[PDB]
This record gives structure tokens, sequence and C-alpha cells, in this order.
């Protein structure tokens, strides 16, 4: 859920989930259209892939447990669903932390009518 998807992103690249990666680029934020504006937004475009695979699952609200084994994102085991969560939310944290270097506020709040063209998952 959310709520162990924000506090993943927040041990992992210092910022909070909102409002740094809610509103960036094209794709951090809810649903998405057009071409990922930078490293970071192709991260939530990979993101938004990954829920996309899991149609019969809820990822916001179903929550799931991990544990850091020094640092690593382990998944812990649950139902099936719950796990295939946690594997697409963990590779976002990775994917966030990256491309901390190449983050800019130039995206965050980013207007939509810029996003243009199509991307497949």
């Amino acid at each position: 859920s959310l709520l162990e998807f924000g506090k993943m992103i927040l041990e992992e690249t210092g910022k909070l989930a909102i409002p740094s990666y809610s509103s960036y680029g094209c794709y951090c934020g809810w649903g998405g259209k057009g071409t990922p504006k930078d490293a970071t937004d192709r991260c939530c475009f990979v993101h938004d892939c990954c829920y996309g695979n899991l149609p019969d699952c809820n990822p916001k609200s179903d929550r799931y447990k991990y544990k850091r084994v020094n640092g690593a994102i382990v998944c812990e085991k649950g139902t099936s669903c719950e796990n295939r969560i946690c594997e697409c939310d963990k590779a976002a944290a990775i994917c966030f932390r990256q491309n901390l270097n190449t983050y800019s506020k130039k995206y965050m709040l980013y207007p939509d009518f810029l996003c243009k063209g199509e991307l497949k998952c």
C-alpha cells in the first residue's frame, strides 16, 4: 500500500513521497500519458507498468511487510498479491535512489499538456 511505498521511498532517497514523487514529470502521480521526462519519470512509468500486470490486485490499499537485511529490501511472505506489489515498489525505490543525481525540481507540478507521445509497457 501507499504507506509501505512512501516509507520505502523516504528510507531509500531521503525525500518524502509526497510532494517529491506524487506530482513529478508525466508519470509520477496518477495515471500517466506521454513520453517520460527523465530517468526518475522512467522509474514511475515502469512502476505504473508493474502495477498494470497485477489487475486483480489492489496495490494502493493492500498492505505487505518488508524488512531491511543490512540496507537491502527483502519482501516478506504474504498473499500472492502482496508479494508482487512489494517487488514493484522495491524496484521503484531502488530506481529512484539510482537516479537521485538527475532528479530535477523543474519537473515537480509539471503541466499535463506537455506530456506528449506514446510509450507502451
